[PDB]
């Protein structure tokens, strides 16, 4: 499924998202925009042997598992696929329990530099909300 700026922006706030730990939208907006575009399809690969799937890319190795991936340990102990419903709640309710360990987002390409250094309300501007 797809999820606009605003549908995202609800979303994000009926889960809890806005601030979450001090992750606000921006940070999820900005990450995931270049990540997966708002998007519970876009799915990556990785060489060291594993896959990411889920709206804010989630890798089968080390936050989630598949089942396919050659070797996996999973820290979230939730299935990647999940990470693709028709709801970020999946996701989200994932990446708000990763998103505990002690590195958060410190992980996250897209994030890493595009956001966690330059602005966090061009993903927000206009869902005043």
């Amino acid at each position: 499924k797809v999820f606009g700026r605003c549908e995202l922006a609800a979303a994000m706030k009926r889960h809890g998202l806005d601030n979450y730990r001090g992750y606000s939208l921006g940070n999820w907006v900005c990450a995931a925009k270049f990540e997966s575009n708002f998007n519970t399809q876009a799915t990556n690969r990785n060489t060291d042997g594993s896959t990411d799937y889920g709206i804010l890319q989630i890798n089968s190795r080390w936050w989630c598992n598949d089942g396919r991936t050659p070797g996996s340990r999973n820290l979230c102990n939730i299935p990647c696929s999940a990470l693709l419903s028709s709801d970020i709640t999946a996701s989200v309710n994932c990446a708000k329990k990763i998103v505990s360990d002690g590195n958060g987002m410190n992980a996250w390409v897209a994030w890493r530099n595009r956001c966690k250094g330059t602005d966090v309300q061009a993903w927000i501007r206009g869902c005043r909300l």
